[PDB]
């Protein structure tokens, strides 16, 4: 690969955000590998927030996010085409404002929370919270809200609308001199955005799908190097209806593709879309030969690839745990299972007491858990231990792991915890564990309805030192073997020339 | 008569529009026989329209509207007062709406509409729709319509206010120099007219009854010379409330008076109303003898009186038509029966095939009887045709007509064919046919629910042309003879003298 | 008792009114014996009323009230510390108010009432009601009422804010110079005061009752001398959250306080938190040794004590009537079951004929006894004749009296009755009767379902006159001797002296 390719990727998916995980991981590690192989690869965003620059600085400060990797997001962009319009503030803005608030009092709530009432009047005005660098003002009308202004830094970046019901249905967005750029509706009822006007080139634009359309347009050169890579499912349509006709195409799913608890043979409807028409971009890209041999049975297409996410050798821990500790690490969702998991935690600890079981996790699944756990009087051996910011030294407290999931897209945080040499045991579902966990050499494979089945193989390791040892150091060397980064690059390349 | 007769009538509907057709043309050329008799028998309306200039200059254009007539509107009457009350325009009605756009920038939807955005804030300011000679310029607040304006030639002549529901809550009249000169409560719900505010003359008035019983009373000399006539049933209470001790009142109803599709015995409520306080007035007048001797037993008055609708003698066609050709003129309403129609329809073409149906019509009848027509599949017999401006030249292109309606004052749609030579074949209902087709010299008369019956005589004679030829002379003739314009001029100046 | 003492008494309730009884009597005459024997006894009360100033003047005008009692309101004690802050008029409040009605014409309702619209646009600006010296305007926004600003003698004491639905939200209270010194949130669906805005100082409460906490502490010294009197069961708390630690507190219970028409043993939900909380104040005090003695098996406190409320001997009529005339004094009210009353006049009549009942009283009772009294048509002897202002010429009139209640506190209206030696006939319910009517020797107690047994003791004395007349007298004298003021004055006074 020329070190000087003009080649550049553009990945793309709704927002980022700290403590969001999933595709952005695997986006996150893709596009460091990319640049490794002197390959730029960026990141596009659809969402307003007035603070991606803080967000964007923290995911890197904290190792998350290569310092190379940009993001490129719609709103930015037409701010910063404001910002390069006017050579003087906005200070009517400021006078609008500060207009409202003359003849008022002050009664403070707390030290950053006041009102203002008229002192004409006793009209209520508004409503100030403060904090840190962010502020809020709030107007009322007829003692209603009607209107937030949001502050970073004593600026404003943002104007919100409020209805009857005390929800948004407008929104305006400011340049950093105080300058409106865009405004949109919002749907009071679902949060759905509509009708978009960009107000500093005087243009309308149906809804944020077409002002993405849009966008992509000016920020994607029509070449034959430029990549386009859609990971948010959601966003692939953004992509999908450019007028580009030299720049590639991809989608990538990194789901299973049928729908969840369906025995209809319901595919979710997005991910359907997306291999529907795989015929009329360059690729879809699944992360399995399994779920891409399901495919090319089930739909009259041909453009689907398989192509893993890289994976990364993190260093292992110097002991081995011994302690009979079993953890879990997810978030608290139903297609994990985590109810089975207790349900198998029970059955090991009826028959094993000593053992104790670790759960890492937030989300809708934790408190009809915590209260599934005392039910049956078992929070002394089940503890759930809330979220993990260095979900490796959790790996370095386990033995083994245990995953209940019926469905995943490749299972990573299986992998992952075989790199710190601590072997699994997880159900034989689609997609992704029946490749690296090799069933008696480096953990477990169970079919996945026998929780029975479970107990036995769990607790026989738990009280196995040396087969817990020798299973998690070729739980380890496998993936090394198994996954290298050289070989996913390779698939990645092979697409890109054609 | 007195050629200088001081007798004037006023006859009262609730509007006029283009492409109405029903009682008003029935008052269209009742005025224009009376101006001929030296009488002049002016329209009067009650409804708002701010271009009533165009549409009677469009009615009279089109001759519809004898030149002769006038049309009285009540808010034109008080847009007169205050056009002679201010000689200086309202500028600061345009400076109100030219103030709200200042401070902003458009953004086109197309070419004739375009949206207004502060450009401090970005908040949405109007909306501006312009086609030919009319604007409409709409103003919101926190996201939402507020008010309407509405002009004509660029000058304002109405302001709408709208609720939270975006429906019309109030509304406000300007003269021609720009001033209000009436506002008046709306009922979002269901339309009505509530408190109405005369601003001109500083009154208020408790609805647009109270302030039509006003302007009769401002319009119409208390002279026995000043006649009234109702025609609409809705106007009624209009007439009947003035405290006129001279004028004379009558009523004109013009449909069955009993209540449609009823085995109750019902009368519709407002023509019973009417009915009942014909003692109180000059007189109630009907359509037919039929219905005048229905009435007698039915109610405990006296003062009903028969006059029938004047009839014209348009010209014939030059030439018989003799293809199998059969057609029906109407709205598409579900008194007229026309599910009947296809239903006979269906069996004339199972018998004979090369005969065709011509219908013409608009209403709410059309869309659940296409869909009946190929459920049974016969539009290649079977046609619908659309709207009629000239259904004078579709009458030529028939050889008979059918009606199956069930209820009418008179059925002039089948006196009306009759002039053009083309008999007629419809149901023996109340009222009106039993008198001018003469069953076996001019048309049929069938018994109202035998559409059997009905195929018999229909396809007899689609190939009968002689027949149809002779007949349609005999149904011609027999208007002539039988509905004369000095019989009927007669029985209304009996009425005015006594 | 020092004729220097500092004792003062507190006596609290939510509002004071013209027209309203009920325990607000018996505060009036209590504080008028208080004051009698030299320790000053005012209200506080804890609502809103722009003229409060004319219904106390007007109370003491008609003798309900005590001249030397005061009064104390809550939002008075804030106007008047607003009422010196401020040397100079609001000005601009009336500014503000004319300027919002320039530029309109008037449009007259009747004589006191116009409404106002703008001559250049014609939107509805205002309402305005004047009575006396009173005045209302109310501002409207896209024709929808938004303000009303209330007046006395000319002068801005209140302005309220409306919602969609045309219900109050918010209120301002102004002071006399007119300047808003109190707002406040409301509740539209139920009323509830909230949030309210101690504009004058600065400072917010959750709500009226934190506010009026507040007020107590700052209008109660706490010294062992200030005497705090709850009445109003609903004000309870306002006294029991106070932080005085020397003065003393006491609640007074005036009803029954099991919950009306009950078996599961169901207690009022505000006087069993009073009971409840008995021992943690200096005393709740019941009317009755009856219902101080069902407490205390009840519930698990001690401090309960029993204080009748003062009598007052009015002085009797000159004449005894003997005309067959029985009548009935009540607020109507289910509680009071005239139901029954009726049920057992119906009775009566049957058998005596010549006997009439006439009954004052207004409430929720009254127009399902009027149908009740003509159903079994009975108007010609059952007389329903509405309020009373008078009701010692009522006693006067009346030869018996009848109770058929179910539920009283002391029963003080069939007390007052004997005072004018007009014996009673009623129920033997809890509590009150049993102590102060003697069968057989001043007025009969029948038990309490058995209307029957009502009709023979009833019309025996309407046709004995001189038992009718010898009981009365003993009904009397037997007030006089049962309940003195000495007595129940030096049971206060033990209480205080601790």
């Amino acid at each position: 690969i020329d070190p000087f390719t003009m080649k550049k990727i553009f990945m793309m998916v709704h927002e980022l955000d700290v403590n969001k995980g999933g595709m952005t991981s695997s986006m996150f590690n893709r596009s460091k590998e990319f640049y490794d192989a002197d390959i730029p690869a960026d990141i596009v965003t659809f969402d307003y927030k007035g603070n991606y620059d803080e967000i964007i600085k923290a995911l890197k400060k904290q190792g998350k996010m290569d310092r190379r990797t940009k993001m490129y997001n719609v709103f930015e962009y037409f701010k910063q085409i404001s910002n390069n319009k006017h050579f003087k503030s906005n200070k009517l803005l400021y006078k609008h404002i500060s207009e409202r608030l003359k003849n008022t009092i002050e009664i403070e709530e707390s030290k950053g929370i006041s009102r203002y009432f008229d002192i004409t009047t006793g009209t209520y005005i508004a409503y100030i919270r403060k904090s840190k660098s962010e502020k809020v003002i709030d107007f009322f009308k007829d003692n209603k809200r009607i209107e937030r202004f949001s502050f970073i830094d004593n600026k404003v970046h943002m104007k919100e609308t409020f209805n009857v019901d005390n929800k948004v249905c407008y929104q305006v967005f400011y340049d950093e001199k105080g300058y409106p750029y865009i405004s949109r509706n919002i749907n009071a009822n679902n949060g759905a955005v509509g009708k978009t006007y960009v107000l500093v080139n005087k243009k309308e634009f149906k809804n944020n799908l077409a002002l993405c359309v849009y966008y992509l347009e000016k920020l994607i050169k029509d070449s034959k190097d430029s990549i386009m890579i859609c990971d948010g499912p959601g966003s692939f349509p953004k992509m999908f209806n450019t007028n580009h006709k030299n720049a590639q195409k991809y989608g990538v799913i990194h789901v299973n593709h049928h729908e969840n608890f369906d025995d209809t043979g319901a595919f979710k409807k997005s991910e359907k879309y997306i291999i529907e028409n795989a015929n009329k971009i360059n690729g879809v890209i699944v992360l399995t030969e399994a779920q891409r041999l399901d495919i090319l049975n089930q739909f009259d297409v041909e453009n689907i690839f398989t192509i893993s996410n890289f994976v990364k050798i993190h260093n292992a821990p110097k002991h081995f745990q011994t302690e009979k500790i079993v953890g879990h690490i997810s978030r608290m969702v139903p297609t994990k299972r985590i109810d089975l998991l207790i349900e198998v935690a029970e059955l090991v600890v009826k028959k094993d007491n000593a053992v104790k079981f670790h759960i890492y996790g937030e989300g809708s699944v934790k408190d009809k858990i915590a209260k599934m756990i005392e039910d049956k009087n078992l929070e002394r051996n089940v503890f759930l231990k809330g979220y993990t910011t260095t979900p490796q030294k959790c790996l370095e407290d386990f033995k083994l792991v245990v995953s209940t999931s019926q469905y995943e897209g490749q299972g990573l945080s299986m992998i992952e915890a075989m790199i710190s040499k601590r072997p699994v045991v997880a159900f034989d579902i689609k997609y992704g564990p029946s490749d690296f966990i090799e069933d008696n050499k480096n953990g477990y494979l169970i079919e996945n309805h026998n929780i029975n089945d479970m107990a036995d193989k769990i607790l026989q390791l738990v009280n196995n030192d040396v087969l817990a040892a020798e299973f998690g150091s070729k739980a380890r060397e496998n993936i090394i073997e198994k996954y290298s980064t050289e070989s996913i690059l390779e698939k990645w390349l092979n697409l890109f020339n054609s």
